[PDB]
């Protein structure tokens, strides 16, 4: 099931939409989990709020400034932070004339100017806001209450990790990146995409991860020298040309307004915005990420990075294998194509 | 005078070095002035410190990385703080093999170089660092003690401007630039090379400075609109090709270990370090300037920069126009080719 590893879509009936957690379970079922992501567009009964006026008065706090420096479609990307600006600010900065998204044909176009000019005439982002714009009635695939596993996080330890157990809001323009990665603790993330232009992804299956991350230390071996899981520091980026030159698979889909994004544990994966736009998106947990979980390679090299602590979810979920892996003793082999 | 606004080099004899001021205007006297920048090479009997043997242990507090974005021999350079180092830490790296000098012939290939790649591989300039390396005993062009009317700042307002009136240390390494600006307060600048590899320099007569603002602004119109003086931001680099091209009258120097260079009240420059190096600034004044300092055109946009208060250079160096010029009617017109 989904031998190739596309990236599919899917399209719940509201009836199957008000179960969140049985419907990530069906679609793993599909083998939607293999290509490492999946687009889900919701039922047109639903929607996570009336509508989108009345905020150009919130505040972004800390947008930042993407610089990307590098050719032949490798590149790093550092973060200059800004200061607090408004949406309504955002908004005019991101539609105007030095900004804005160019003319194009087919979406074939807009990439292959994304990647001549990432390192030219660096964009704001505002990004890592906290907060969402879901209204609080709304009780089907609400990121800021989606009640997976790891609420119990925050339960067992009093615990907050923003845009990780909370909800993070992220308003684009054009050519705004995010680079390859997976996410903390290889959990699982959702993405959805309020309004706007849209947003566009590229994915490796999780079965091919440690092909990317063998290329990545390849072509940046100093950043791998000092960090093993440099990558988690979201600054490179690599462009789909070098993939196919080094055999990488991979797959791409663009989000539009409206629709949400699954990334699945393990599934490597970046992207860009077309123009101004507004996506939220947290983290989440399944029992079968548990296993990736106790065994998610950290960055070891900064002192803020995210460590959850799996105890909780070995203790009560793989109860048979606790003392086992208390004890240095466990030696699951994971099977990324699993529907577990 | 100086009819070609040429960059003029002097080798002054122990004797005439002794007169730091004298000297200065002696220089002026041969019109040095005319092209913004001069170079000093002093007397053999004189040194500034006995070694250099002992700083590997000095602590550069806040480093910077050069991002430098654009194409076609224009660029905005952004710096990204990095943590602490010690100057050890930074020749380590500034000789490691990924940030190291390009193997070359004639300065003109490693000049191409710099340019060909200055938005590459980003380096590390352990810039702006508080301190000097003169022995004390040291009387002569001593860049902590010059003893210019500069020094009124201080002892009529208590006021202490890091790098203005006191020195700052520049440790640099390939490709690490300076962008065009003159000084704060368009005053004088003192730069000595205390080691290492040669810091090229760029500059264009202050009779030409207008027409080099004039040509910033076309290419950057909108920092143009935020801010006037938005050169001062020392963020714009622009190629020599470009000057020829838009016609602004330049000229080109090469600093080496144990040479001065001397900058001139509204001369513009520029330019970059060729590897590992070590040099030591301050600004100074002389009568001269008051003008300069009376018409400088400041940076609005941001609550950091430099003011210098004229009031007590005009109360004294210019009784016969104090009144005038506090009524705002005094209506000096510079003319930048006098040694006054
Ligand atoms: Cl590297
Ligand atoms: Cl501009
Ligand atoms: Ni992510
Ligand atoms: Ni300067
Ligand atoms: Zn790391
Ligand atoms: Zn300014």
């Amino acid at each position: 099931l989904n031998p190739s590893a596309r990236i599919m879509t899917f399209y719940p009936t509201m009836e199957e939409f008000r179960n969140f957690s049985r419907y990530i379970a069906y679609i793993e079922s599909q083998g939607a989990h293999r290509a490492g992501l999946a687009k889900v567009v919701p039922p047109k009964e639903w929607k996570p709020r009336a509508s989108y006026d009345d905020i150009d008065d919130l505040v972004i706090p800390a947008p930042i400034q993407q610089l990307v420096t590098g050719q032949s479609g490798l590149f790093t990307q550092y973060n200059i932070q800004k200061k607090a600006m408004t949406v309504r600010e955002f908004r005019k900065i991101a539609n105007s004339d030095k900004y804005c998204t160019p003319r194009y044909s087919e979406f074939e176009e807009l990439e292959r100017k994304y990647w001549k000019n990432l390192t030219f005439n660096p964009p704001i982002y505002g990004a890592d806001v906290n907060g969402t714009l879901y209204e609080k009635h709304v009780d089907e695939w609400n990121i800021g209450r989606l009640r997976t596993i790891l609420d119990l996080v925050e339960k067992e330890s009093g615990i907050t990790i923003e845009g990780v157990n909370t909800p993070y809001l992220y308003f684009g323009m054009w050519k705004t990146s995010f680079a390859w990665h997976t996410e903390d603790m290889d959990l699982y993330s959702i993405n959805y995409l309020h309004f706007g232009e849209p947003k566009s992804w590229y994915s490796v299956p999780p079965e091919h991860g440690k092909r990317l991350e063998r290329l990545a230390k390849g072509f940046f071996p100093g950043s791998a020298q000092s960090c093993e899981a440099f990558l988690r520091h979201k600054m490179t980026l690599i462009s789909p040309l070098m993939l196919k030159k080094y055999g990488i698979p991979f797959d791409k889909v663009t989000q539009e307004a409206g629709e949400f994004m699954i990334t699945f544990p393990y599934g490597y994966h970046a992207g860009f915005n077309h123009g101004f736009n507004c996506a939220e998106s947290t983290n989440f947990a399944t029992r079968r990420w548990i296993e990736y979980g106790k065994q998610a390679v950290l960055c070891s090299c900064r002192k803020d990075m995210v460590k959850i602590s799996m105890d909780v979810f070995v203790r009560k979920f793989q109860p048979e294998r606790y003392k086992l892996w208390k004890a240095g003793k466990d030696n699951t082999v994971i099977d990324h194509t699993l529907p577990t």
